[PDB]
């Protein structure tokens, strides 16, 4: 069996990622090794199946002996140790969840049900150094995943709906803090059935805006609000989330000339599903029920939901999705605009495809 | 001075009226009578230093004697009333705020800061019954009014991030409850600095599939949620809330040739603040500062919000617009499928001019 090692498996995403793959018993196939930095020396999980001892996160030598290393560790680590281990001639297979390597030549991004084919090529010609994409993107493509293996992709308008989840943990707490000031300002209230609604809303209009909210990381209040810019500014007027749409998809898609992927970026006050309106334009004209078929099709995660009102509101939804593998697709229809013209809504949970589970898929590959 | 008559003055957006009308000083001018739908008898409110009874809202003699009718009571009101006062022979004027007669022959759905020359001609030419549109379109209009002034909008693609007070007073409590359920069922751990946040939102996750959440008003829950479909289910996969896109764009606008208005109607958890994001499809090639000077030159409303992330953050969100008269257009750049494709992000509240504004403007104008 492979040597395997594991870093930052205690954090947000890392925790995701143990938990998947105790769910699919990842470790009887596998001789696993974790690494710390604040726990080093003590009993290595139970969950791994070892007697084993935590292992210095920095111990190049430690890193040295593996064969795998997957990490969810962070951009600050993968920096300083990956160059490292590379200098130091390891030839070893670097599974890696930050955005750091992403775009390197001799890295690729993965999504196997979407590019298996990328990743059997390029493990075959020396590719080493695998990475998951952007949470957005890799959404999108497992929820999308057949217009674009069956080439019918001409460009991509979206519209994103983030979770907090894709901050971090800590503006997820900061999220639902919020939500708890807001109500609790208006507790009495809403359990005076006599109430006024708008002295209601003035007083949570009022507390929003008057600096009491706790906006440490993002900014500004998300609990009843939302903020239209994601990452840093860049020079073309995008932010760099907005940015990684189409650098990410033509990279992860390998294709032969660039698909136009762009749009606006927009945090809303939920926790771990990321939701997306489409307008794409279609290379040609395909009937709805083509359409249906060929996502359907694709993958078993994307769900097609039916374009009708109640299972849509009951399926296509953040609460019906988090936690869940599904990407759920719907709202297809033509829009007004011509007949090559498809809209589209998918949901999907930021932390499984969108953060680990490509990671799970990639090792289980190599084991 | 005219006689007018107000009904469902008592209700959310008439109460938003009432309180914009003695801001303006809006009932000195006339000679107000508030009905009402099962409180007749009542003392009326002592607006304008008036005093009163309120009056059967559903006697045609009382209402027949009205110069002018403002209704804020709702489309099932609006369907029995209306036919049957102007079978009675009542030529006054019937200002109203329910979607009923939008597309009536003899109807005008007015917005004047965009159509005033539609409005005026109207009144030239027999036009007796003046709507309020869509809070949706109304919105978008006020925004991004310069580019359809300027006939340079060939069509436009949107996904919308609407406020529970579309949907009503009792919405709006539910929404607010509803992140009271979520967060007291975290509170203990939230207190918790040590607390794992995969614990915390597994119970936050679990109670929203539950069916424990109250739900009545929206079929599902919404606070940390979304639902991705308004309104009835139309023959050609829309929701009657995006066929309005099209429908009363084009006859606000009273354009010459159709343009080609669609995309996504989504509730957020947002009070009364609608955002909308576009992907517009120019006419021509048009510089960013040339959009940004013609949009902030169509009306005073229309702010125009830099592109760049830190202001976009405090001023482009439902947090800073709620409850003003400011409908703010940001986000502005060219989009990467070429030049002729502008992206453009709104904010605008709903109760404002989504509802009653136009309403007391058109007021204003016949008293
Ligand atoms: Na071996
Ligand atoms: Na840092
Ligand atoms: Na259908
Ligand atoms: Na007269
Ligand atoms: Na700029």
């Amino acid at each position: 069996m492979q040597n395997v090692g594991f870093i930052g498996w205690r954090g947000m995403v890392g925790s995701v990622l143990m938990q998947r793959m105790v769910e699919e018993r990842d470790f009887d196939a596998i001789r696993p090794v974790f690494f710390s930095t604040s726990q080093l020396g003590q009993a290595a999980p139970s969950f791994g199946g070892t007697t084993g001892t935590l292992q210095d996160a920095f111990d190049l030598e430690a890193l040295k002996a593996l064969d795998i290393i997957v990490t969810c560790q962070g951009g600050d680590y993968t920096n300083e140790i990956y160059p490292k281990l590379r200098e130091s001639g390891w030839q070893g297979y670097w599974i890696d969840a930050a955005s750091s390597l992403r775009m390197k030549d001799d890295a690729i991004i993965i999504l196997d049900p979407v590019n298996q084919d990328v990743i059997t090529d390029g493990l075959n010609n020396g590719i080493r150094t695998f990475v998951g994409g952007n949470c957005t993107v890799s959404l999108m493509l497992m929820s999308l995943g057949g217009l674009f293996a069956n080439d019918l992709v001409d460009w991509v308008s979206v519209a994103t709906y983030q979770a907090a989840s894709g901050g971090g943990a800590r503006h997820m707490r900061e999220l639902l803090t919020q939500m708890g000031h807001l109500y609790g300002h208006v507790a009495d209230e809403l359990a005076t059935p006599s109430s006024a609604i708008l002295d209601i809303e003035r007083k949570v209009t009022t507390l929003t805006r008057s600096g009491e909210l706790p906006v440490d990381n993002f900014g500004v209040p998300l609990a009843g609000s939302l903020i239209p810019w994601i990452d840093k500014q860049l020079d073309n007027g995008q932010s760099r989330e907005e940015w990684k749409g189409q650098a990410e998809t033509n990279k992860i898609l390998n294709t032969s000339s660039v698909i136009p992927v762009d749009g606006l970026c927009v945090r809303v006050g939920a926790l771990r599903c990321h939701s997306q309106a489409f307008t794409i334009k279609l290379k040609k004209d395909v009937s709805i029920p083509t359409v249906e078929e060929l996502l359907a099709a694709h993958n078993p995660w994307a769900k097609v939901v039916p374009n009708d009102r109640e299972i849509t509101m009951r399926e296509l939804t953040p609460a019906a999705v988090t936690g869940t593998l599904t990407t759920p697709v719907g709202r297809l229809r033509k829009l007004n605009m011509g007949p090559e013209f498809l809209s589209a809504f998918t949901v999907g949970d930021q932390l499984l495809w969108g953060a680990a589970e490509p990671l799970r898929r990639m090792l289980r590959q190599l084991a």
